[PDB]
């Protein structure tokens, strides 16, 4: 859907930009310094969840650029890997909102945010 | 969930760049140069369904910027009303594909591109 590889780099952009926010959002919460309302949180995270599919077909061939690291492309296996791994955490966040069960909210997002950083260390330019 | 009235700006801004790529990509199935996969219309309109009601909270309070015009906060119930016509006609757009009907399909389009267009031409700056 893109034109030019620099309507990728600023979709991609744009998507990642809204998941740390409706990831990060959830931090207080999560720390108990703001309250949990459980239907709150299950809207969010559905909010998350298509968020959260969104930014990897913008990584498609003849997208390099922003900080993106040349290794998504030449790694093609591993850094789906790693997309896969945050998706499948972000399911396990679903499914602990769904719950409406904070102790298991507050695991599954420690994953997801362990996910995040997985990736950025590999595939991210400093 | 905005620290400062710029996060607010920003994300609003990648939630609105997310639905034009959205919305446009569209253009050439609704154009006849692309075919017409109703399933993946169906799943894209899902997606744009999602984007299209998280600008809305982004314009809140103390929140003035970007190439957000001031009258967005002193002409409040305007400006809800223009968002709420967009919003009503991303629903038309969704019956309409999930009807797997291209003819309706482009009619909704086009209604939806004209809300897109309203509202810019009141609140957003040149
Ligand atoms: C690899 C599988 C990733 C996972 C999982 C996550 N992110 Fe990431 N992120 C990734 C890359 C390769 C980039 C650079 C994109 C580019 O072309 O510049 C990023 C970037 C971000 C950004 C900055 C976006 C911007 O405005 O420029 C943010 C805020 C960001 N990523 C946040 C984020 C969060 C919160 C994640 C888990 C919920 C997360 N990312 C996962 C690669 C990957
Ligand atoms: C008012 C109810 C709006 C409707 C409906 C739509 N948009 Fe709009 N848009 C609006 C404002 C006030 C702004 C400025 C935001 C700011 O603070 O700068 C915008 C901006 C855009 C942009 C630019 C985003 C950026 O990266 O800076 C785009 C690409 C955009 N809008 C597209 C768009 C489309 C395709 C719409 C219908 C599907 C649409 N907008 C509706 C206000 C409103
Ligand atoms: O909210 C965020 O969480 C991740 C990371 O900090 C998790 O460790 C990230 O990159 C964000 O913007
Ligand atoms: O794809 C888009 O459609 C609207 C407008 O052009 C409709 O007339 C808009 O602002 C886009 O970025």
């Amino acid at each position: 859907q893109f034109a030019k590889p620099e309507d990728a780099v600023k979709y991609r952009q744009s998507a990642l930009t809204l998941m740390a926010s409706h990831f990060g959002r959830m931090t207080p919460v999560v720390k108990g310094q703001a309250p949990y309302d459980a239907a709150q949180i299950k809207a969010n995270v559905e909010v998350l969840k298509t968020l959260s599919a969104l930014p990897w077909a913008a990584f498609g061939p003849g997208t390099e650029g922003g900080d993106a690291r040349p290794e998504i492309w030449s790694d093609a296996a591993s850094f789906k890997q790693k997309q896969q791994a945050f998706q499948d955490n972000i399911v396990k966040l679903s499914a602990a909102a769904d719950a409406g069960d904070l102790d298991k909210l507050r695991a599954a997002f420690g994953d997801v945010g362990a996910s995040c950083k997985a990736c950025h260390d590999a595939y991210r330019k400093k």
